[PDB]
């Protein structure tokens, strides 16, 4: 089946959470109900605020701030690597982190700035083994 | 670990999709960046439009319509069971469908109206066995 009897007294759907994520990424690709532009240097990234808050400590702190919550444009540190930000934004919407020899230092730096501890620790483990 | 080497050339996070969903539901509980009220009879339900679109064919068709996309209040058929709608909205944010003897006919009716085919079929399978 596509369902199971859960630990509690409830039916649970195995692929629902991943299907929601697939569909939110389809909304992103088509620029449907995106409500913010993240600007890193000269590059821009359109996204959904709630997805950003659900993945990053920094975006949650930003969009829970009463002054900043309704801003349509958010500028990040111009020192942040745009490729490293792109890889992380793609991870947020797909669960796949395209970690390579060339990008690993910039992805770790960006995830530290974005407060994405799971990705931060995973980068460290791959750096300790590649040494 | 919390990651695996995927089918493609990429690292994938096992719990990411479910963690995103847990966090979007925490945003809902706290009424953070909810952008629509769904009104069923006298009851109201606050939600995030993108979550609704990612789960229901009806909400996707509604919020992709240029006239209706920026509406903050959506009224459903006053004949729709509020309990049945509540169970489905909770499923959307949790993956758990609290299906009971008393609610199964109203949950199926509501999921048909909301174009949630996975839930519709699952209701039918439980009705064919309970007969
Ligand atoms: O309800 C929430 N928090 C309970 C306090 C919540 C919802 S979305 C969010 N995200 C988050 C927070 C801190 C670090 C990293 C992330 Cl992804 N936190
Ligand atoms: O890109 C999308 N569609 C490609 C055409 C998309 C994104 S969110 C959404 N939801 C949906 C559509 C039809 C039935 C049921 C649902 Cl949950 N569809
Ligand atoms: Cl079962
Ligand atoms: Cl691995």
């Amino acid at each position: 089946n596509l369902y199971f009897q859960g630990a509690d007294s409830c039916i649970q759907f195995t692929r629902h959470a991943s299907d929601v994520l697939l569909n939110l990424n389809r909304l992103r690709s088509r620029d449907i109900l995106t409500d913010v532009v993240i600007v890193v240097s000269r590059e821009q990234f359109r996204a959904h605020k709630t997805v950003l808050m659900a993945c990053s400590g920094l975006f949650y702190s930003i969009f829970t701030d009463q002054l900043k919550c309704n801003l349509s444009v958010i500028n990040l540190d111009p020192e942040i690597n745009p490729e490293g930000f792109c890889i992380l934004l793609d991870f947020m919407y797909t669960s796949r982190l395209n970690l390579r020899e060339g990008n690993i230092m910039a992805v770790m730096a960006t995830a530290m700035y974005l407060q994405m501890e799971h990705v931060v620790d995973t980068c460290r483990k791959f750096i300790k083994a590649s040494e």
